[PDB]
DNA sequence: GCATGCATGCGCATGCATGCATTATGCATGCATGCGCATGCATGC
């Protein structure tokens, strides 16, 4: 509501933020300022920040293609003994229009919309569910494995078309569900067994997996430095307004666009990804990953307060995509992660 | 003693306060049950 009005009278703050944006490390600083009480996992926080900024909402109605998903969906797969749940809680508590669902607790009709009748008046034909209330917001799904196929059928259309179609007795309608999904998942054995491959560990259909922009495979390296740092931080546990204003300004004042250099970099990244993901055992690549790269590049361009996407943004997006899946350490011909 | 006056007396009409006779039809509410819906339990393979 406030973004659609010219209430940025604070020219002092505008100048301060525009000067901050020109500093080189501000990106990392934002990743540092997103969560003070959270650990060394900077890549996860960077991904969440890029999710917050979001891609450009282009208009393609004249093309006839339909709506194009401009938002970011992220998945975190790992053992229960990690901090993904705390990240979901923080994102729920930080962003307005946030919703949180957990496992089998929700049903297919609980999402989207359901038929009702008023207890005070005669009728109220339809009532919105969890996903529609999350329109233009964030939905955090936990225990994604336990969800039945009936709800995943709904998620299939929600995650791509940004719309819902409901056809029941005397009720035919289309609704907008422009949400962004943060999903959490566990290994089938509740352990990341290294003998089994990544796909066998996750056990999800490839159609559902392909739509996630970023996948974070949380793994335990058992490094001594990690143990010391985490122990010291956790025992020692015993400007937000500036960040808010900067995020709002960037989110409401700049439209990213890219030149031919970014185009060719994206095409090269796509063919390289297809070459790498061809081998069985690892998660294969699909054309939607190209669009995911485009969205991440546009978000990174928004971070720098730039209307022009540079090759730096595309390279950073490629770096994040490569590092999230741990494809560097993973054995390309056996599908087993190594250290 | 007879002639006259006359206060008493009786029967049928109207006027006026009380009293007497008359009298089914239309609309609303709770019990029984169909029809659409979502959850949930049980049963295979």
């Amino acid at each position: 509501d406030e973004e659609a009005e010219q209430k940025l009278f604070s020219e002092k703050r505008v100048e301060l933020l525009k000067e901050l944006s020109r500093k080189p490390d501000i990106y990392e600083r934002l990743a540092s300022a997103l969560a003070p009480s959270i650990y060394e996992h900077e890549d996860i926080k960077k991904g969440i920040l890029l999710q917050l900024f979001g891609g450009t909402r282009k208009d393609f109605s004249h093309t006839g293609r339909g709506k194009f998903r401009a938002e970011i969906n992220i998945l975190l797969c790992g053992d229960p003994g990690t901090s993904k749940s705390q990240l979901l809680q923080y994102v729920y508590n930080l962003v307005p229009r946030g919703q949180y669902t957990s496992g089998k607790g929700s049903s297919a009709v609980g999402l989207t919309a359901y038929v009702m009748k008023d207890p005070e008046t005669r009728q109220l034909v339809l009532q919105t569910g969890a996903l529609v209330l999350s329109d233009n917001g964030i939905c955090c799904i936990d225990e994604f494995d336990k969800m039945n196929e009936s709800t995943r059928s709904v998620l299939h259309e929600v995650m791509e078309q940004q719309t819902l179609s409901i056809a029941k007795a005397g009720i035919i309608c289309q609704l907008n569900a422009r949400t962004s999904v943060l999903a959490a998942a566990n290994p089938i054995e509740s352990q990341w067994n290294p003998k089994k491959t990544t796909i066998e560990n996750i056990q999800l259909p490839h159609t559902l997996l392909s739509r996630f922009d970023l996948i974070f495979l949380m793994l335990d390296p058992q490094d001594e430095a990690y143990d010391r740092r985490l122990a010291h931080h956790l025992v020692a546990l015993y400007d937000m307004a500036v960040l808010k204003d900067y995020i709002a300004y960037a989110h409401s004042t700049i439209m990213p666009r890219l030149s031919e250099e970014a185009s060719q970099a994206l095409i090269e990244a796509y063919v390289d990804m297809r070459k790498i993901g061809s081998s069985r055992g690892m998660v294969s690549a699909y054309p939607r990953q190209l669009e995911s790269l485009i969205r991440l590049a546009e978000a990174h361009a928004k971070v720098r307060l730039s209307n022009k996407v540079e090759a730096i943004d595309v390279e950073e997006a490629k770096r994040l995509h490569r590092e999230a899946l741990k494809q560097s350490a993973t054995d390309p011909r056996t599908g087993i992660v190594d250290i």
